[PDB]
């Protein structure tokens, strides 16, 4: 008869929030505390820092309005001891409550510690249903599987959520339409330009505590356009389902100097603190093309990416953690070089990229790949070290997410789990799907010399180090044959350069 006490964490922004369903307006009350450990486990981006604070507070607004209880800890509070675990006993000692209601968060070394607080009342932990898959749904189809690929996952969800689906068969009569036909834009074709959020009164504020009290942190803040509450999140996908889910997919690859948002959404920094609905978006995109207003094809692979890729790595990630955070598959040790935080490189294509974590805190999901992620486990950088760097400068970035696309898809780290092979590349892809070569300093025809693409040596130094491994997958196949046909001086030439481009990069 006392009350509920009822937590509310950084990305669960969600009135559907199956912690704030039931609650008992005459009686409980919410917490939201702005943490310093949580800002300080690793060093966020600004951007990130912004988004998250200034959704939380118009968050709780949006609940007084309502009639909720909301005990607000700013970062400014004197009394505010920094932590969940802190405030969560600080709360309880204020008044009286009989148990506390919380959701599962996106974290494991969080979830892990909440679940063993020494608390005076009960604690009641609930699963977070805004996702269209459920921790024990996805073990349990899992179990028995040998490998887990995504596109069998996918076909379950379409068959599950009912999107794109006419009868019990797909629209299409196929369920995927991605090709191989991807390329570059023409030499005319300038990519659209994208809304911007300007920053109102309450993001201006957050603004400027970020901007003197954790100067430290990374990127700039200086023209942030990101949204912070629901208004502004839903005027942002309604720019992307009318002026850009039709040529979605035309260039969901490709790449382009100083334009890094091209045809995307640039929902993720709004989804991940639950601003937006997964469901809820994929539906629009339905009625888009259900209604003649954007092509199959673009809407199947937008949805695939949400109730595919989205839903398959969190259910990786919380089925094979806390292991999957130590597994090192191909032993690497090596240092990260300075410029992916400086940008100091005559690599024209890195470059561009940490330009575009630096001013935009935003890199689409080819670059993140391709360049920066496939450079990383060429070089060998150990991944511990990467997952730092993907986990601060990117406004999307939470660890359920990061991780098995860092860890595992990009660099190869878990062994396969989730990619199913290392998405290794040369120069040659980039050239391919990009404008960079162009004005780089380097030749992206050239294998070794200081004027030659390090892309090049160092993609097939990866090949011989790793060709007894790759060996086992079976589609790293082909790069096998051409690691052959190499007089042995021609094999050993990258090797060398390999070794001297590592030092040279600062990686021992
Ligand atoms: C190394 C690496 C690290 C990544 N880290 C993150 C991260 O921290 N947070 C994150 O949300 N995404 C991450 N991704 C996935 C992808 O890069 C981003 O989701 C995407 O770039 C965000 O841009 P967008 O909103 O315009 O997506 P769009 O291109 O518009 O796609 C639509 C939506 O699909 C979802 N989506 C697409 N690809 C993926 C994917 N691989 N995994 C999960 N959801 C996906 C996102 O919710 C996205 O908003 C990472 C990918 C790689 C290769
Ligand atoms: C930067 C940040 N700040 C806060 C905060 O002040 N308060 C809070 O409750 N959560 C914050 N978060 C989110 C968590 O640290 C964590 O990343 C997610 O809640 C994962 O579920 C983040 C990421
Ligand atoms: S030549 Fe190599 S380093 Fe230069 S832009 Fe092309 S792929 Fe990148």
């Amino acid at each position: 008869m006392a009350g509920a006490l009822r937590l509310v964490l950084g990305d669960q922004l969600s009135d559907n929030l199956s912690a704030l369903v039931d609650a008992d307006l005459s009686r409980d009350q919410v917490l939201m505390v702005e943490s310093r450990v949580e800002a300080t486990a690793w060093k966020h981006h600004k951007q990130k820092l912004v988004l998250v604070w200034s959704a939380m507070r118009q968050f709780a607004e949006r609940l007084r309005a309502r009639g909720f209880n909301v005990r607000y800890v700013t970062l400014e509070d004197p009394d505010n001891t920094g932590s969940i675990g802190g405030e969560l006993r600080r709360a309880l000692e204020a008044r009286a409550f009989d148990r506390v209601i919380r959701t599962a968060c996106g974290k494991w070394g969080l979830e892990s510690h909440l679940l063993s607080l020494d608390l005076p009342v009960p604690m009641e932990t609930r699963e977070d249903d805004r996702f269209l898959c459920s921790r024990a749904q996805f073990a349990a189809w899992a179990e028995g599987r040998r490998e887990l690929r995504m596109e069998f996952f996918y076909r379950e969800m379409r068959r599950k959520t009912g999107l794109l689906m006419d009868g019990d068969q797909p629209a299409g009569g196929r369920w995927n339409f991605d090709a191989e036909n991807r390329r570059k834009l023409p030499p005319g074709l300038r990519p659209p330009e994208r809304l911007r959020i300007p920053p109102n009164p309450t993001t201006q504020t957050v603004l400027e505590q970020v901007s003197r009290g954790f100067d430290d942190h990374f990127g700039e803040v200086e023209g942030f356009g990101w949204p912070t509450n629901p208004d502004e999140a839903t005027a942002i996908l309604d720019h992307f389902i009318a002026d850009m889910l039709p040529s979605f997919g035309d260039w969901q690859d490709a790449m382009s100097w100083r334009r890094p948002f091209l045809w995307h959404s640039l929902i993720s920094p709004a989804l991940n603190i639950g601003l937006l609905d997964p469901l809820d978006i994929c539906r629009r995109a339905e009625a888009a093309w259900r209604e003649g207003r954007a092509p199959l094809n673009a809407v199947e692979g937008f949805i695939r990416q949400i109730i595919g890729w989205r839903e398959f790595v969190r259910g990786i990630y919380w089925l094979k953690m806390p292991e999957y955070a130590q597994r090192n598959a191909l032993d690497a040790q090596g240092k990260l070089p300075g410029f992916y935080w400086t940008g100091q490189t005559d690599m024209a294509c890195v470059a561009d990229t940490v330009r575009a974590a630096h001013d935009h805190a935003y890199a689409h999901h080819i670059q993140r790949l391709m360049v920066t992620g496939n450079l990383a486990m060429l070089l060998g950088v150990h991944p511990d070290a990467v997952d730092d760097w993907y986990m601060v400068v990117f406004a999307d970035a939470y660890e359920w997410v990061e991780m098995p696309n860092t860890r595992g898809m990009a660099t190869f780290a878990d062994g396969g789990i989730v990619g199913s092979k290392p998405y290794a590349a040369s120069g040659a892809y980039i050239d391919r799907m990009s404008d960079y070569c162009k004005g780089c300093r380097y030749d992206v025809k050239k294998r070794l010399g200081d004027d030659a693409c390090p892309f090049n040596a160092l993609y097939w130094d990866f090949i011989d180090r790793h060709a007894q491994r790759l060996a086992g997958n079976g589609r790293m196949m082909m790069p096998l044959r051409t690691l052959e046909k190499m007089p042995d001086a021609e094999r050993e030439a990258f090797r060398k350069q390999a070794r001297a481009l590592r030092v040279k990069m600062g990686v021992s």
